[PDB]
């Protein structure tokens, strides 16, 4: 038996509840993990919110990111003592995740760590992984430094911040767009050449093709922002669409695509194929490592997690929270 | 002096006029081509249509595709006797194009033919080139035969017919969507596994995420058709958008992108960089040669062109018209 921090719904509200629990509580899987570290994401905070729309059904241990050490394995790909990261698929949303001393997952959902420490794996986590996919996607369509600035929208969120870091470190001129002026310095510290406010700017008349400004973009916002970005991408550029704030509707035109050769590349880390996921983590370990992430990382003891979750939900938390569970 | 077929605007009508002209009438450029073949596209019909929206100003020699022999060159890259194809940029829309015995173009807009004949290069033309671009775009995002059908919308048009041919020949299972049931046989002859009508079908409810039926698509329609296609692409699939039939507006959602990892890739043959254009014509000569295009190709003497333009404008023309400018 071990300690798990279980989310439970009673009379409409949702509460994180520290409880001792046995083996039979864990979901089904070939690989059991002593969870060293986890993270706090907006998605983890939504799992502890009434109408959050993230959890299929309670009760559930939240924590979409799981990083730690294999204690038991019924799979020949993983040995005891291997360090691993597991994220995406059902983890922390439809089955028990990282906010517990132990977790169990299929081997088909597990990534083996090499150089990278478990703490770093968790610090990067789903958010940084998604940023890395966005960078690969853009590069997969010919985007290279020195044909203009790369825009990152919703830049202060978890994906945006790592994107700025990765793109700047790969030699792109990054312009970060954020609706939170208090975050401009942090974004600059992460490599933004400039920081601007929300898009479109209030005065702007929307056109099918507006003034070409951006060589590429990483979009974390969707809606009218994305529609505006598409109208202002340069000939042959691309946009990696990673996120949604507001409704899902997108009202655009086909003109940037057919007249400007623009590409819109949808980024999904949840169901990304495991072979590719493992490959990408290797990059995260090496050439795609976020160099300046540590400088905004803060260690949060699992016991103090509700405090951070609340600030993340309120949108007032600064930096990246890596949750110390069992280290 | 030589013969040109010139489109002139007269009291609201647009007619093609066979006229004797001299060198000074040719536009500026390093390469002079004795035109052997051109083609009829819907775009060329529109050039010869009152509110067609394709021609910058009249008078103009229409014909977006030019294939023939270099007879003069101020450029070291082209020699007298070289066979070439020239299409895109301003050709046949903002400067004199292929419906004339000679044409002149910058060297940077010219593709030198090796194996390929000028007849073949005209028969493929812009429409076939655009089909080949669409196939490359899909493959650039991982699309492969064997894990579901590929949709081709507006399939009976110039781009769609060549896309059916190329995709079926590469092993894909191609479903051809066509609003013209009389064309089903021709589409089957070019390799369509199945032929269906227009999309969406009247009895389908439009959703953000509809039934995942298509591994990928080549869309030549845009509008509500493209919105529907985007909502019905399977996880990780892609769409190559080349066309606009209706309005340019596109009302969609970000959900196929964000939740299903779908890509939308805009296809522009008009301004595509010459270096890439030249490489892709090498492929059309070899690994991407449309194997069944000759079976639907028809030679049309330049003198009889108006008859074919009128049928193409009406949507009543069967197959591909290659125009023999020079005897
Ligand atoms: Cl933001």
């Amino acid at each position: 038996e071990f300690t798990a921090w279980i989310a439970r719904e009673n009379e409409g509200a949702i509460g994180l509840s520290q409880e001792t629990v046995g083996e039979s509580f864990l979901p089904q899987g070939e690989v059991t993990i002593q969870v060293e570290y986890s993270s706090v994401n907006f998605k983890d905070a939504l799992a502890l919110t009434p109408k959050g729309g993230v959890v299929r059904e309670y009760p559930i241990v939240p924590g979409i990111d799981v990083a730690g050490t294999v204690v038991e394995s019924q799979s020949p790909e993983f040995s005891v003592g291997d360090t691993v990261v597991a994220h995406g698929y059902d983890i922390g949303t439809a089955r028990h995740g990282g906010y517990a001393q132990f977790a169990r997952v299929p081997a088909d959902w597990v990534v083996k760590l090499d150089g990278m420490s478990t703490r770093t794996a968790a610090a990067i986590g789903t958010a940084g992984f998604t940023a890395a996919m966005s960078v690969e996607a853009l590069q997969s369509r010919g985007v290279e430094p020195g044909n203009g600035p790369v825009l990152v929208t919703g830049a202060s969120g978890g994906v945006g911040t790592v994107a700025v870091d990765l793109l700047s470190a790969a030699g792109f001129e990054v312009v970060a767009s954020s609706g939170k002026p208090e975050k401009a310095e942090l974004l600059t510290q992460l490599g933004a050449s400039k920081v601007i406010g929300r898009l479109p700017e209030p005065d702007t008349k929307p056109r099918p093709l507006g003034k070409a400004q951006w060589a590429a973009a990483v979009d974390c916002v969707g809606g009218a922002t994305l529609a505006h970005v598409l109208s202002t991408i340069e000939y042959g550029g691309a946009v990696a669409a990673s996120g949604l704030t507001g409704g899902p509707k997108l009202e655009t035109t086909v003109l940037p695509f057919i007249l400007r050769g623009v590409s819109l590349l949808g980024i999904d880390s949840v169901q990304y194929p495991i072979d590719q996921r493992r490959r990408l983590w290797g990059r995260l370990a090496s050439d795609l490592a976020p160099s300046r992430l540590e400088s905004i990382t803060h260690d949060v003891p699992i016991a103090d997690v509700v405090s951070v979750i609340d600030q993340v939900r309120a949108g007032t938390y600064s930096g990246r929270a890596v949750v110390a569970v069992a280290p």
